[PDB]
């Protein structure tokens, strides 16, 4: 799965590039956007009192990212357990891959079957 | 007083602070400010009660920048019975670089202000 | 003008709503898209040291926005000096206005022409 | 070590801390390490000089809740002649509820870490 976004002149530091930390933002919203994309739109999820909360995350920049830059998000599921799952996420500028990471997420409780059956596509 | 000091990530590409930053240490200043009358807001938004606002408004002078030690003086200004008005000002090498005020209500669904809170507010 | 945008899981707080700080990232986000859209491309502008940094900023907020919600922002120009000029900007969920405001703006030195052309549409 | 606050608009709809807040957080903390050391970071940037991320891990343990008192304990860990990492661990109650590192280059176009840096790095 793709997401696309666009870096706001908010998501800039002083350096004149995105405050990495953004980076980590954007995962998160391709994440709820791969959820919502395969099935499972969050926000009501999230009203259940229901989550996917993280307990690891990790990026790798290879490129900065500048105000303006059109960007997208290549999504995919890694490693799927019983109660956790692993989204691996890369960052494309013009075909070119300017960072990548994952999120290792957990259920809160395992993962429902309507989402495993979904991540096996 | 409520101090702050300016993170890199407060600042934007222009070398100087986005802006809305000065609504999230209002906001900030706010908390702050019920807090040291006795009422920490931790407490309250655990207990589902909180102080929404209405309306904002701030008024920009000079730049902050990266790393600027500042401080806000907050005082209330338009108490009524369900409402009440936060006037917020920036102070920054002793000079006031910035300032504004929230409009605020209490909710729980609005509500009246908290007798308890209502004294601290006229005190 | 209008400018389109979904509230992100990470634009909400602990009450379950939208921590309000972020209505003024919407609108200068709204005002990047505005001064692009009617030809100036905020980028290039920003890339040649030169901007238009808020001096006033207002907001009234009618009902919350949450997770997920679609939004968009009417943005106008109300007033339009020499050196300053202000945008208004409506938020519509649902053909309703759920909150208003605007940002008084200036130059940095007088608004360029091609820009002043470009207001009186 | 690098002290702060949990503030209510690092918190998200689930009633905890959103997680990039913690690195932020951490970059926070990496500019109050070198500033510690006695260089400065607002004097480097004006200078056009910096010390971007390559690479950031964080591993959350237990939640950060709003109004937390929290700090980071940053020591440094991997001195080349051009990169650094750091180490954070955030302690909140006397625990640590999360732990991460950067991997830390320096530029201004990537150069050698300076040698008073070095120097600062190595004692």
């Amino acid at each position: 799965k793709v997401y696309h976004f666009r870096v706001k002149f908010g998501d800039t530091d002083a350096a004149g590039i995105v405050f990495y930390p953004n980076y980590y933002k954007w995962m998160d919203e391709a994440c709820h956007h791969f959820l919502t994309e395969l099935g499972f739109p969050t926000s009501e999820l999230i009203d259940k009192k229901i989550g996917f909360p993280i307990v690891e995350a990790t990026c790798q920049f290879k490129a900065p990212l500048l105000f303006a830059d059109h960007v997208f998000i290549r999504t995919s599921i890694r490693e799927l357990k019983d109660k956790s799952f692993i989204l691996e996420h890369h960052f494309i500028k013009q075909g070119r891959v300017i960072a990548s990471g994952h999120e290792k997420r957990v259920w809160a409780c395992p993962i429902p079957s309507s989402v495993r059956v979904a991540f096996a596509n």
